[PDB]
C-alpha cells in the first residue's frame, strides 16, 4: 500500500537556472551531484528532488513510497494482475536512487513511475536551507503533491484508484471559459488532503505544478517577495476551498509551475467526498 | 453506510413566513432561490434546508449522506435486498440538489427519503447568519435531528435499524395521560446522540419537530427572546435526560415545531442502551 | 481594607418557612441553632447566613471581612476619621458570631454593619447541601452580593466608596416607567463583579435581593424547578449585561427576593467603568 | 459481551441496620422501597444496590450489564452452548429490576446471576449522597468489584473466563499460614482492574467483600472515621499491589466486608498478566 | 527579610539511634560527619539537619535563611533596634555551618537561633535517599516547620511577628481537657502554610515536633509501615484542617516527635486569618 | 505474540566485579541471591538481570515476555511448526525464574532463549537505585535492547522475523574498513525503536552490547563520570541516527559492552523502513 509521494525527478534544459531557483528562491538545500543528477533536500532524506539535464523540461519520474518489502511485493502483484508491465529495478537503479528495493512502470499516459521502499536518511548531515525557511512539512504526509494533466480523466482515475489505491478527497468543477468546465479530481493516500490531482487541461506538460508545504506564514511571505523580485509570480496569495492551504504559484525555469503553501487541513476517518465550483476562497488572482 | 442527516426540504403554505422565521428568528443564512426552492445555510454547505410552496405544511423529504459512491452502492443494494423500491436519481434531480449522486425511496409510511454523496461546499461564500448566532454545530454530526411520528413504532424500527443501519441510543417511556404511555426510540448513525427519534404520537404531521444545535448558551438565550416576542415559544428552556441538550421548542409557520439547543453529549464506543421515564431533567415546561 | 462580604443575618417572622426554603429549595446546609440564630452553611465556614425571629422580615445585619487585626484597626480608624460612631464588639458578640474580632456601626440609612476578622472554619464537618447542588462559589469572592435600597444614592455612594473603600464597576440606568429612570450603582471590593449595588428604589425593604452563586448550570436549572413548583419564581432565567451572570429571581418568605446564578465574569486590573441602559441581555422576564 | 457489573442484591437479617450503614457510613443515597427491596443509588442509575429481608445475610444476586439486546442474545447462546440452564426473565422480573430485558442462571456453585440490558436512568432525580461524599466512580467501569469465595478455583475460572468472557488481570498468592497458600485470581471485563476476583477461602459467605470506589482521598478519610466510630474497621488504610487502590475494609451488618477505595489504576491494551506474593504495598493492617 | 527555615541542629544522647532513624525510617541521606556533627541531606543543600552528641535530647539551634548580605544586615538592625543581643558569627562558625555570613541570638525563651545567607549547594553529589522516597519538598518553602513550645504565647508572638517578621496564617483552639484550651498560632514567612507554630503546651521540650514534606502519598505510606514496624507511630494518618497536609506523627529517639506529610496547601495574597476548633479533618488518632 | 524483552542472564567469571559495576556505576538495585543467581532490579519486577558464575563471560539466556498463557501457547506452536526444538519449562525452572509458565529453546546459533508469561512484581519492595538515577524506562517497552552477533545475518533474520515475529525498523550499513561493510538490522516487537539488532561482526561474544534507558540527561551524565573514573568508557556521548538515543558505551567486567542512554524516539503505525550509512548523528567517538 502506497504510503506517500517520496521523490520526484525533473529533466530540464537549464540545470543551472533550476539549481539557483530551488535554493535561492524556494530555500531547498543543495545535496550534491551524482549519476542521479543534482540532488536537493527539504528534510532528513538524502534527497527529495533530482534535476537532470534533458529536453522535455518536465517531470521525468515520481517515486511513491511503501513501508517495506512486503508492501513492495503487494504493489507489484496488484500491478501485474492489472496487466501493467512492471520491471523490478536492478541493483544499479536502486543504488542510484539510494533506496533498498524498487519496481518501475508507467501510468496510462506515459509518465514513468517508481514504487520503492527503504530510502536513505542523513540525520548526520543536518538540513540547512538555501534561503530563510523555518522548515518544510513532510513526515507521514510525504513530499507534497502534483497535478497530473491527462487527455482522459476517467481512464486516469481508474488506474490511480483501482490499481494504485489512491482515494478520492473531492472534486472541483473548474470553469475554463463559458463552454468549458473541467473536473479536477483530488486524491489522497495518507493524511495530506491530496498527494495527486488529475485534470484534463490543455497543457503541453505532464503536470500543471508540484507543491511544497512550509511551516509558517512568514516562510510563504518571504518566498513570495524573493520570487516576485524576478517577476516569476503566476498567482497572488490565496487560500484553497478544498485543502484550505494558503499559497502562491510561480513559474519554474521549465514553464511547469510550483505552488508554495502553508496551513493545509488534513483528511481523516470522518472525511466525506464533496464538490466545489471554485478552487479558492480568496486571493489566487492570476497574474499570468 | 449512512454517515449523517445532510439536508431537509419543507413544503409549506406560507414561504414568506418561513423565510422570515428561519432568518430573523433562528439566524439561518438566506442562500437564494432555485428550482430546489428557497435555500438556507447554517455552515459551508451550499444549502441544508429548502423551503418549497406546498399544501402539506410538513417535511417533504430528508437526505442522508454517505461518504462516497461505494457507500451509495452499498445502500442501494441493502434496500433492494430488503424489497424496497429504489430509484437512481437522474442527473436532473442530482443537479437540483447540488449533489454528485443519489437514490430515492420512501420510508414504510410514505416519507420521501434520499441517500446521496458529494454535496456542494461554498467556502468562497462565507456563512453570515441572518441573526446574531455564534455558529451551528454540524460537521461529522450532520444537520441535527427530527422526530418521525409513525402509526407503528415496531415496523418503523425494523426499517430504520435493519435496513438503514441506525443504532439505538436509548428509549424514553413518554406518559401521555394515565392510560397512555408511548415509547420514543432515539437512534444514532454517528456521534450525535440521535439523528432520528421514532414515536407513535397522534399528530397530523410526519414529524413532531426538527432540531438545530448552536455553539453557545447565549445563542439559545437570544433566540428564545426573539421567538418569545412573537408568542411562538412552546416549551421553556430545559435540559433533556438522554442527550443532555439544553433547549427550547417553538412553533414554525407550519405547525411543526423546531427545537433550538446547545451542549448535547455525544455517543461513543462505551455507550450502552438505557431507558428513561422522563424526557427532561429540568425545565421544558409546556406553554402550548 | 475590606476583602469580601462574609456573612448576613435576617430577622424574619416565619423562621420555619425560611429554614425549609433555604435548605430544600436553595440547597444550603442546616448548621444548627445558637444564640446567633438558625445557622446555614454554603462552604467551609461555620455559617454564612443566620436567621433570627424578628418583625422586620428583612436583612438585619451584614458582616464584611478584613484579612487580619491590622486591617480591622485600619477600618476602625477610617470610620472614626469620617465621624462614624463605631463600637468595638465585645467578647460576647465576637463569640456569638464565631469571629476573632469585630467592630460595629451602621450605614447612613440605618443598616447595621459589622467588619470582622478571623471567622471560624469547620473543615472537619464537610459541607453537605440540603438539596442537590454541586457547590457554591465563594472563596476570595466571598458570600455573593445584595442590592441596598436607599433614599439618596449619592449620599450612599460617598459612604460606601470614600469611607468603606468599595470601587465602582459600572452603572445601569433602570427605566421604571416613562418619567422615571433610576441609576443602579454596582460596586466591588474583590474580583466578584459586584459585592454591593445601590439604587433608590421605592421598596419597603433595606435590600431588593441577595444573590448566591453556584458551580454549574444544572444547579440553577434544578433549583428553578424546585422553586417554581411552589410558585415562587419572580423572573425567568436570563443573563445580566454587566456581570454576565445567568440567573433567576425568587421570593423568600420575607418578601425580599433571592437571585440564584451561575457563570458571572470577574473584574480585573484592566477594568474600566461603563454604563448600560438594560440590566439583562436576554431572559429575566418578570412574572411578578 | 459483558460490559460491567451493574447491580447487586443482598438478603439480610437486619434491613434497618443495612439502611443506616449504607447511607450514614458509606454515603449512598436512599432511593425508596419497592418489591425489589430497599433501593440505594451511587450515580444516575435508578438503583445499584438492593437490600431485601433474608436469612442468608449474604449477596443474593449480581447483575452484569450488556450493551443491548444483541449482546443479551449472544450471552444467552454462549451459556446454552455451555450447557448452563438459562431462563429468560419474564416481564415481571424485568419490571422489578427496572431493566429492558434479562436472563437468569447461576454460577457453578449456586450464586444467582443475571445478565441484562437497558437499565433505568434517573437524571431528573439528581444524586444526593447520604453523607459527605464527592462522588462514586462508575461509568464504563460499572459498580465496582467483589471477591467470590469458591471451593474450587479452577472450576470457577473456567466458567468465568470461558463462558462469561472475563479476562485475567493478575494473580496474588495469598499466604494463609505456613502450610497454606491460596491463589486469588483477579478478572476484568472493562478498564476497571478487576470486576471479579476468585479465591478458595474458607468463609461461610459467597463473597469476602464488595468494593465501592470514590472520587477523592478525603471521601475515604472521612468515611474511615465515620465507620471507625462504631468500631467496624477491619483493615487500616493501605494500597494494593495490583490495582494500586488506596482503601480500607469494614464489616457490614451481615459479616460480609466492604472495601471503600480511591485512585485505582486501570487495565489497557498493553496489559500483561503478572503475579504477586503480597496484596498490599503498604498499610492494610488487619484489626479483625 | 527571612525567606525560610534553612537548617536545624539536634543535641542528642544517642547519635547512632538518630542516624539509623533518619536514614532507614525517614529516608534522609547521610552526608558525612564534621565539626558540625553528623550531617543529613534531603535536597541539593550540603546539609539540612545536623545531629550532635548532647544531653538535652532536643532542638539545639535553627537557622533561618535570608536572600543575601543586605537581608542579613536588615535583620541584624531590626534585632538591635529591638534590644536583642546579636552576635556576628565569626569565620569559624560560618565555615562550620557551610554558610557565607550569619548572626546569632536567642528567642525570648532561650532557643538559639541563627539567621544566615549563602549556604552551600552540592549538585555534583546528587541526592540519594537512605530509603525509598521519591523526593522531599523544599525549594522556596524551605525545610519544613516545627512547633515551638513556650510558657507565654503572647510574648513569643510579639517576638516572632514584630521582630522576626513572620505573619499569622491561622489559629487553632486546642482542647486539652475540659478546663483547658490552648491556642496554637501558625506563622508563615513564605508560601508554606506555616514554617513555625507557637503553643503554650506543658512539655519538657523546646519543640513538640518538626515536619518534613515528601512528594507523594506512597512516600508517606511506605514510611508509616517502616516506622510502625518498630512501634514508633504516635498518630495515625490524617489530614489537618488548616494546611490540609496528610501526615502521621512518630517518636524520634529523643522523645521529640516528627511529622511526615504530603500535599499541604500554600498561602497566597488572597489569604485571610481564620480560626479552627480542631487540628484535623479526619484521622490523626492518637496512639500514644 | 512477543510483547517485550523481559529479562537477561549473564554467566561471568567475576561475580563480585559485576555486582559492584551494576550497582555503583549503573545504579541498579541489588535484589538478593537465589538459585537463579545474583538478582538485579531496575523497576517493579522482582528481577530483570541475573548474574551467575560461569566461564563464558557472556549473555547466558534472554527471556521474552508474552501477555498470557494463550500467547505462550501460540508461540510454542509457531516454533514447533517451524521445526524448532521447544521444551516446556518445568515447575522447577519456572519457580527459579519467578514466572508462571515458560518454554525454552535456542536461536539458530546457540543462544538459549526463553518465552514466558506471568513474571513476579514486587511493588511492596519499592525500587531504590544503587546510585543516583532518577529512573529507568521500561513499561511496555520492556528491558531495553541488545545486539546479537551472528555468522549469518540472513539466517538470523528469517528466524527472528518469520518465527519470533519481530518487525524491521531500519538498517545501518556499517563501514568497517574499506573492503568491509556490514549491514546491522534493527528489529522491534513494541514501541521501543529496537529490542534486538542483528549484525555479522567478528566478535568472540554472542552480543556486542546490551542497553538500559534512563529517565533524564543527568542520569546519563552522572553515570558517564562514574564509569569514566575507572577508565571504562568505550564511546563518548553521542546520538544515534536511527533511534535518536543519546548515549555512551562502556565495558562491563566480561568484555561485553553496555550502552546507557536517554531520549530515544519510538516506532508507531506510520513507521516506514529506511537505511542509514552512519550509526550516529554526532558524538560516539570511539576511545577503545
Ligand atoms: O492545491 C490545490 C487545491 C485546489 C486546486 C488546485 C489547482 C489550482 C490550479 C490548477 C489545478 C488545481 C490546487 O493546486
Ligand atoms: O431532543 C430530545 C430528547 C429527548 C426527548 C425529546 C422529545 C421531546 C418531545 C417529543 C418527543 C421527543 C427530544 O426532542
Ligand atoms: O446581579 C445583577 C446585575 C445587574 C442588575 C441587577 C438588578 C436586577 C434587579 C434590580 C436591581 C438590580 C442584578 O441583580
Ligand atoms: O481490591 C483488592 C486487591 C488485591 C487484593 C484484594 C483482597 C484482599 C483481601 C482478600 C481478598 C482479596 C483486594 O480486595
Ligand atoms: O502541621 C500541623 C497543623 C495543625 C496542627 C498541628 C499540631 C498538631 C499537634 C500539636 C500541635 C500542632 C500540626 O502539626
Ligand atoms: O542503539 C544503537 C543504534 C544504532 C546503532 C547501534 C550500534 C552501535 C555499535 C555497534 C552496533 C550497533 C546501537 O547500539
Ligand atoms: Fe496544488
Ligand atoms: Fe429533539
Ligand atoms: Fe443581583
Ligand atoms: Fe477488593
Ligand atoms: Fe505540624
Ligand atoms: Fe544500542
Amino acid at each position: 500500500s502506497i504510503r506517500s509521494l517520496g521523490y520526484m525527478g525533473f529533466a530540464v534544459s537549464d540545470v543551472a537556472a533550476w539549481r539557483s531557483f530551488l535554493t535561492q528562491k524556494l530555500g531547498l538545500m543543495e545535496a550534491g551531484t551524482t549519476d542521479n543528477g543534482d540532488l536537493f533536500r527539504i528534510d532528513s532524506r538524502a534527497w527529495r528532488i533530482a534535476v537532470q539535464q534533458g529536453e522535455v523540461d518536465d517531470l521525468a519520474f515520481a517515486g511513491y513510497e511503501v513501508a517495506d518489502a512486503a508492501g513492495l511485493a503487494q504493489m507489484a502483484d496488484k500491478l501485474k494482475q492489472a496487466g501493467i508491465a512492471v520491471t523490478t529495478g536492478d541493483a544499479s537503479l536502486a543504488r542510484r536512487r539510494g533506496v533498498t528495493g524498487l519496481i518501475t512502470f508507467a501510468d496510462p499516459f506515459g509518465l514513468p513511475l517508481e514504487i520503492y521502499y527503504g530510502a536513505s536518511e542523513v540525520f548526520e548531515k543536518p538540513f540547512l536551507p538555501g534561503a530563510a525557511v523555518s522548515g518544510f512539512l513532510t513526515g507521514e504526509q510525504g513530499l507534497g503533491h502534483f497535478v497530473r494533466c491527462v487527455p482522459d480523466s476517467d481512464k486516469a482515475l481508474a488506474f490511480y484508484t483501482d490499481v494504485l489505491g489512491f482515494q478520492l478527497s473531492d472534486v472541483i468543477d473548474m470553469k475554463m471559459g463559458p463552454d468549458v468546465t473541467v473536473p479536477a479530481y483530488f486524491l489522497h493516500c495518507n493524511e495530506r488532503h491530496h498527494t495527486l490531482a488529475i485534470a484534463a487541461f490543455p497543457l503541453p506538460k505532464r503536470i500543471h505544478h508540484f507543491m511544497l508545504e512550509v511551516a509558517s506564514l512568514d516562510d510563504v511571505g518571504f518566498a513570495f517577495d524573493r520570487v516576485d523580485a524576478d517577476g516569476l509570480i503566476t498567482s497572488t496569495l490565496g487560500r484553497h476551498t478544498n485543502d484550505h492551504m494558503v499559497s502562491f504559484y510561480a513559474s519554474t525555469p521549465s514553464g511547469v509551475e510550483v505552488e508554495y503553501g502553508w496551513s493545509a487541513r488534513t483528511v481523516d476517518r470522518s472525511w466525506v467526498v464533496v464538490r466545489h465550483d471554485s478552487p479558492s476562497m480568496w486571493g489566487h488572482k492570476s497574474v499570468r
